[PDB]
């Protein structure tokens, strides 16, 4: 759907940006430091959901640029692992927000958290 | 969800960056040019439809900036309309995506981008 690499980078900042800031607007929710009401965290989820799919498919070939480290296209299997484990991480917090349990929620939201910081440690400039 | 109004401006300006790939990168298909498949598009149309929802909570009290026109927060209720018309259009595009119609998609696309055009000739600087 890119007319050009930059508009590929263009996009994955934007889905990066988006994703990211349904994610970190529940910490302090997780924290106790704001209210938690079950149906706005599982609604919000479902938003991070499908915000988090989308990046994926704008690291195609063709597509160095940005802040992507060069290890991304090179190590193809590699990277997959990481977008699909976080992936998987991402559908563990769909099911604790979706049962309403803050226990839940909190550790799910850890283990997301630690899959951003993995992919961002290898990959990431 | 925005500690300062710049954080709403860079959400919102994603969001819309995100929401406008999602729509235009159907402009090949609805013209003929890219073949039609339905269930692609349908799943797309899924995609714009989260996304569409979006914008708007991001230019909340207090988040003049980017290049929203001034004219965003002082005549609300208009603004307010125009995203729900713009949002009904997008109903309306859903309900063409899924049920598999060509012609429907054609026509209910066309109205989506007028809608965009409208908002953007009342409120984008
Ligand atoms: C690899 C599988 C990743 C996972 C999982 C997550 N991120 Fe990441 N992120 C990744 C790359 C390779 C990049 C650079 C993209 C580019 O081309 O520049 C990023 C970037 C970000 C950014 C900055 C976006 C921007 O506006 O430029 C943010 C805010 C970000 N990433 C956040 C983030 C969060 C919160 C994640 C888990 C919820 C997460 N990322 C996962 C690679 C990967
Ligand atoms: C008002 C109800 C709008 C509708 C409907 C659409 N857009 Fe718009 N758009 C609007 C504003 C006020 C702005 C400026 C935001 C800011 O603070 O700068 C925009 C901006 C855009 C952009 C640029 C985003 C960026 O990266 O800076 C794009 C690409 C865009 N809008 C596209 C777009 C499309 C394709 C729409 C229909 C599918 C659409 N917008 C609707 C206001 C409104």
């Amino acid at each position: 759907q890119f007319a050009k690499p930059e508009d590929a980078v263009k996009y994955r900042q934007s889905a990066l940006t988006l994703m990211a800031s349904h994610f970190g607007r529940m910490t302090p929710v997780v924290k106790g430091q704001a209210p938690y009401d079950a149906a706005q965290i599982k609604a919000n989820v479902e938003v991070l959901k499908t915000l988090s799919a989308l990046p994926w498919a704008a690291f195609g070939p063709g597509t160095e640029g940005g802040d992507a480290r060069p290890e991304i296209w090179s190590d193809a299997a590699s990277f997959k692992q990481k977008q699909q484990a976080f992936q998987d991480n991402i559908v563990k917090l769909s099911a604790a927000a979706d049962a309403g349990d803050l226990d839940k929620l909190r550790a799910a939201f850890g283990d997301v958290g630690a899959s951003c910081k993995a992919c961002h440690d290898a990959y990431q400039k």
